């Protein structure tokens, strides 16, 4: 299991916006977190949230299976990092 | 944890080869596996092995932390799916 932590300072999201190729508006909410990749300290990672989802509260989390998909060359990829409480 | 299975029919690798932009030879070994993504059946996934590593034997495996890296846009990505026995 991957250990992910939302620190107290990372409890909010920011929103970027724009317009798709054929005219539709979009909004993307982004939140920061720390992921332990086994180096001397955890590293900073950006998360893009799913539609209608609030910012994750501060705490410890692991990665849900729905984060992964098979990509166009047949290898596994991350779609969006989706978290669940540890 | 992600459940990965190497079936008896997937016990071998194949090798693709070529030449880099500035002349160096390369060889890549590829193996197939099944990954359970929570659908009605596991899905077929291609693995590219690391240099000097044999094909994984048939059996159950999970994904090692070294499979992941932070990408150039600051989000988590899979580098290569690296497995360890379950």
């Amino acid at each position: 299991m991957i250990k992910v932590e939302i620190k107290p300072s990372q409890a909010q999201f920011t929103t970027r916006s724009g317009v798709s190729r054929q005219g539709k508006p979009y909004s993307l909410n982004e939140q920061l977190c720390y992921v332990d990749l086994g180096n001397e300290y955890p590293v900073l990672v950006k998360i893009t949230l799913d539609e209608g989802q609030p910012a994750y509260a501060p705490g410890l989390y692991t990665v849900h299976l729905s984060s992964f998909k098979v990509g166009q060359f047949g290898s596994l990829m991350i779609d969006r990092l989706r978290l669940v409480p540890a």
